[PDB]
């Protein structure tokens, strides 16, 4: 599959979600493409071992189409693109699996009956439905706000959805992150990526915004431009100190750099 | 409970064996390990039955206050150069392996962890108190090389390794049989553990080796340095407190955090 084909299977799908854009689709795609890759190489080799392959159309477009709907809640939470009682019941489909009680999101449905039947290890799956309510409880927490930092980190590390990602990645190509998951030093990992993109993001409410308001006389800016460089420091040390298997870490640094 | 001077002199004789061990080590360790104690008795109380680990056990008791005077004395070979760096090197290797220390001058460290080793309820605690030995170990001497200079995140993820608290909870649950190795097994217990350190690394700069507010100050002259981590402050309380309600942890886990959050 090129790219357009992509995007218009990703467009063709996002019809059946109320408030999807042209851009939802167009977005998930070009960022989803960097991804895979960055990762491609890594990839073939564990091909060998789960059976399957890196150009296989339907696990593509359907980790498009999971971008394409991160970032369209993101919108219907920030933009108000749909009702709060449309995203309630929106958010209560993708976080457990089953088709959304209000019209117009039969999208959901088909993502989720796509993602159960494909995952490698089912395991994957349960996890994704996991983090699909996380990352929803963070949106709308993060939204809704007082915040001191830390508490402002710790839901944007989940608001991000680089767990999400993570996790569908694991799920279409048989990446164990179920296994890998166990592992301290990984989930520590996690942590870091995320806030990465999380102080990337606010950088480029928000964070910048929230200690402005709060120390009006503080280099925010600055301040948080180290954060990010110390953050980046930490990842690195722990990708050295620890060695994870293919392709996490071409994946970690490619999440890094996403920023492209 | 065995009386406090007693205690003392205890921690002391075993101390004497340890190069630059100075007499407050073994007192400051008598002193925060009977706070300790007392504030979790009832619940070792509770858990006695089961273990047969009893919370009046001299021995038990003389050992915590031991590695809690390891902690001090460590903590001060750092900061005030006590030993030579080849001295420290070799002590870590023996705190953070579970072997004997190359170099002469400390017998104590081997002599520690032989006793942890045997008197541990659950081996698995006495692994892990060899790796946050090492953790502790490598964090004072990162904080003290602290030039280019840490961002706020670097200091705090090194403070909550350099505040020592895992190392606290670790020898209580090897000593009293609270099956931490287990409990770690849990996402919330991990964070909990990262919580209360990252409080009692904060309550410690602020009240009264880098330093979060020097820190802060020396990079960001013109902000709040202060006011800002006191608002960092109640923020990981309150993160805290929530975990902790929504988890509920096995006794003595509930008072054991909460004391560490008033000392
Ligand atoms: C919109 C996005 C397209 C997909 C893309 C991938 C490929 C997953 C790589 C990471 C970035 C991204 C998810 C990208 C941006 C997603 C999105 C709009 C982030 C907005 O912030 P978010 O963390 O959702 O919380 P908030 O609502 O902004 O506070
Ligand atoms: C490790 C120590 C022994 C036990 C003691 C109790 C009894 C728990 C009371 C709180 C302190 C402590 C945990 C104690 C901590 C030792 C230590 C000096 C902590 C401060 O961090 P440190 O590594 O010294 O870095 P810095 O010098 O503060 O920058």
């Amino acid at each position: 599959i090129q790219t357009e084909r992509a995007v218009q299977q990703v467009l063709e799908w996002g019809r059946s979600l109320t408030g999807f854009a042209d851009e939802h689709a167009v977005e998930a795609v070009r960022g989803g493409q960097y991804i895979l890759q960055r990762i491609h190489p890594s990839l073939r080799g564990t091909s060998a071992r789960t059976g399957r392959d890196p150009q296989d159309e339907t696990l593509i477009v359907t980790f498009y189409r999971e971008l394409a709907l991160l970032f369209w809640l993101c919108d219907c939470n920030d933009l108000g693109l749909i009702s709060p009682e449309q995203l309630a019941a929106v958010e209560q489909a993708l976080g457990q699996g089953v088709p959304c009680a209000l019209p117009g999101f039969e999208g959901c449905a088909v993502l989720r009956a796509s993602l159960a039947t494909l995952a490698y290890d089912r395991r994957d799956y349960a996890q994704l439905l996991d983090d699909t309510r996380c990352y929803s409880a963070a949106l709308r927490a993060g939204h809704a706000q007082r915040w001191s930092y830390a508490e402002y980190l710790h839901n944007g590390i989940d608001s991000i959805a680089y767990a999400n990602v993570f996790c569908c990645l694991s799920l279409l190509w048989g990446l164990d992150m179920a296994t890998l998951r166990a592992r301290p030093a990984f989930r520590q990992v996690l942590r870091l990526i995320s806030a990465i993109g999380r102080l990337q993001n606010d950088l480029h409410d928000n964070a910048v915004i929230l200690l402005l308001q709060r120390y009006p006389a503080m280099p925010v800016v600055e301040f948080l431009n180290d954060e990010l460089a110390g953050h980046t420091r930490m990842l690195h040390r722990v990708m050295a100190e620890e060695r994870f298997p293919a392709p996490w870490g071409p994946l970690i640094e490619a999440m890094a750099a996403i920023r492209v």
